[PDB]
């Protein structure tokens, strides 16, 4: 009963919020990343700034699915935001493992997202997805697989001297 | 029988030319509205200059429908240019009430075009639709609830001060 | 045993996770209420964007706070960002004064780790306390009391022309 | 008997310059660091410039001792500066590691002459001592551990081309 509401499926309202609580999900976790990679006994600062500007990224991608949310005529409704499935990141191999297979659970919500779009013959919905989403989000997953083929080649985990070149030449 | 034609249907054709006819018909009541709130017995210039730009917009709106018919090789066809509901609109408040139904109308005959554009298996209508048309249709939605809403909290219609204040600070 | 800390009691490495967890929440609230205030039956957008300022501003606190972690010695845990307490904010005034008891709520938190820090004989730690959170505390509080005393000036929670007159003239 | 003194304790104004000895034996430690960096048989400049920086550092520290004594109506009083611990410094890890302890030595010093401050209700000292030092002091070892455990990870003291990798990208 929104004055706004025009095809706007409950289901998708309901996938929405589900979806932009997924955001913050993973903005915390590079939030975790971040924190990692400043410790004293870690000490790879700018591997560090990389996961903080994706948690800032994140963040703002939650905050672009509330705006929707409005604009649709839909009510956001917020839940917890679990806290990361770690504590300790391992190393930078181990961490962007972590990133690949979170954002790779990202763009299958995303992607689930557009299907029940789809479904529910919503053109908005899903241009909204394919124009703000979809792209950054293999992109987003190239841009970590590239890194991750690096830091293999690189030696990790065993190789350190491998971990700081990469910190110094890869997210400089 | 047109050259350049291909992936267009008939029926698609036909729906160009209404959409752009309905597109045609809101510029038409847009410019009814502009008229009235520049009467000096309603004297409220800039909601009066709010509809007059949106009456430009339409107009824009089915141009560049007539350009895309062309570009896909079907062939314009214009009608009457109906005139509007009312000739007169009250006040502010209904005005926008009937702006937020003409908008709802002609996203309605938008979500309807791209329904039939994916029936015919047509991506490049479908593309159009929702680069140019679909987002604008949702935001000019959204706009003109948010004036009704705070034209209620203003005292429409009754107030007039609340009406002024609108005038002054809404859409200067 | 980190290999930096020095002076940093485990009392206080526990209190600043706390404490930034208690700063998240307060950005998350604000961020419900930027979503309330964006709403189309809400529709009042500087009241909107100020929440969702004060968001971003408590999301930088538990940043620092982080950072702060690190530079100590200390282990950054978090928890999960619990849902704010409400789901809708009712109105200007309603929200403002969730606000300031959140605000008194955060202050209160930031006084108990002073006492602590007091307790534990760690002037870094009060330092930074006093520096880069209390006085934005007693400002921020101000300028939310200053707020509610104008909103119930202008007839909150009944007077609409009040509600609005307040967003364009002080969150302008 | 000076003129200006007010609330400053003798024991603070001896502690004062105790402390600035401590400040300039830092200075003359870092000199030698250093001097063993730019030997021909070490020959690591950034190295040696980054010493040569702290040393800078560590005598400003002591001049704004001096010049903090003479503030209060404290009078200053010198002892010799003595000789660093060593003559020469092993690598860049064993000058780091000797470096982090001599940070932490500062630090501490640093501390007791707060809590001295503190239970002589000295709230200048304790101002100076928060606002001058205590934050760089923990920055600095902060700063020194981070490149401990990149010198660690870079395989010193074996892996000669770890260290020339640490001179030509962590202190360029
Ligand atoms: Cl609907
Ligand atoms: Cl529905
Ligand atoms: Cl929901
Ligand atoms: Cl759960
Ligand atoms: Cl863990
Ligand atoms: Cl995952
Ligand atoms: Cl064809
Ligand atoms: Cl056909
Ligand atoms: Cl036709
Ligand atoms: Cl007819
Ligand atoms: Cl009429
Ligand atoms: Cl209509
Ligand atoms: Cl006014
Ligand atoms: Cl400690
Ligand atoms: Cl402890
Ligand atoms: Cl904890
Ligand atoms: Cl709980
Ligand atoms: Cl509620
Ligand atoms: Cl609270
Ligand atoms: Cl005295
Ligand atoms: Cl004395
Ligand atoms: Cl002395
Ligand atoms: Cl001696
Ligand atoms: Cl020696
Ligand atoms: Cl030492
Ligand atoms: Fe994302
Ligand atoms: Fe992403
Ligand atoms: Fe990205
Ligand atoms: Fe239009
Ligand atoms: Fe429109
Ligand atoms: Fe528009
Ligand atoms: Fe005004
Ligand atoms: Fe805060
Ligand atoms: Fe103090
Ligand atoms: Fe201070
Ligand atoms: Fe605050
Ligand atoms: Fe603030
Ligand atoms: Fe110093
Ligand atoms: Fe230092
Ligand atoms: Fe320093
Ligand atoms: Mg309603
Ligand atoms: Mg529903
Ligand atoms: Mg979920
Ligand atoms: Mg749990
Ligand atoms: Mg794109
Ligand atoms: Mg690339
Ligand atoms: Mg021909
Ligand atoms: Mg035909
Ligand atoms: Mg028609
Ligand atoms: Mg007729
Ligand atoms: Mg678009
Ligand atoms: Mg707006
Ligand atoms: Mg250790
Ligand atoms: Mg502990
Ligand atoms: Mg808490
Ligand atoms: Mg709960
Ligand atoms: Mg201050
Ligand atoms: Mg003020
Ligand atoms: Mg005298
Ligand atoms: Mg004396
Ligand atoms: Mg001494
Ligand atoms: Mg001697
Ligand atoms: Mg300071
Ligand atoms: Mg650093």
């Amino acid at each position: 009963v929104s004055q706004v509401r025009q095809n706007y499926h409950s289901d998708c309202e309901a996938a929405v919020n589900r979806m932009l609580n997924l955001e913050l999900y993973a903005s915390y976790t590079y939030s975790s990343m971040y924190a990692f990679f400043d410790r004293d006994d870690v000490a790879l600062h700018n591997v560090a700034e990389f996961f903080k500007e994706n948690s800032h990224e994140e963040r703002e991608h939650a905050e672009k699915f509330m705006k929707y949310q409005n604009k649709r005529g839909g009510r956001v409704v917020l839940q917890d935001i679990k806290k990361p499935e770690r504590d300790e990141w391992g190393n930078t191999l181990e961490a962007m493992q972590a990133a690949l297979q979170l954002e790779k659970t990202v763009n299958q919500a995303l992607l689930d997202l557009h299907k029940l779009a789809t479904d529910k013959v919503d053109p908005h919905l899903c241009d909204f997805l394919e124009s703000e989403y979809l792209e950054e989000q293999v992109k987003d997953i190239k841009r970590i697989g590239d890194f991750i083929t690096n830091l293999k080649r690189l030696g990790l985990p065993e190789n350190g001297m491998g971990e700081y070149l990469f910190d110094k030449h890869s997210v400089k």
